[PDB]
């Protein structure tokens, strides 16, 4: 553990970088991509930039690849393309200021990307 300060206080000169953002929902967008939403926390002072999509996958060994990215503070949510079906896999959301980038948020729930999900009629 080796726990540090781990203390937050208001910094006035020495800022830091963005904190790993809330955990990213995954929601059926089409059969190659899915929507998805996440919520951030800390930005380390100050306006982020820009945040970054990642995946990984389940049934395929592989490290984390990049999904999407130069994304606006303003946008939340976004629908993840490229993807493979039949692969299941996560996502993340990552917070990058004028700082530096923010940590790995945690591993949303595995999503199993099929197709289009249901049907009207």
């Amino acid at each position: 553990g080796s726990s540090g300060s781990s203390g937050s206080q208001p910094d006035h000169g020495r800022l830091s970088p963005p904190e790993a953002p809330d955990r990213p929902t995954i929601s059926t967008a089409s059969e190659t991509s899915v929507y998805v939403t996440w919520i951030p926390r800390g930005n380390g002072g100050f306006p982020i930039q820009s945040f970054r999509v990642e995946y990984k996958k389940l049934k395929k060994v592989g490290d984390w690849i990049l999904a999407t990215s130069a994304i606006p503070p303003s946008r939340l949510s976004v629908e993840i393309t490229g993807l493979e079906k039949g692969i299941s896999y996560k996502f993340r959301v990552r917070a990058l200021n004028m700082l530096g980038e923010s940590e790995p948020s945690a591993p949303s729930r595995p999503y199993v990307v099929s197709g289009s999900g249901p049907s009207s009629g």
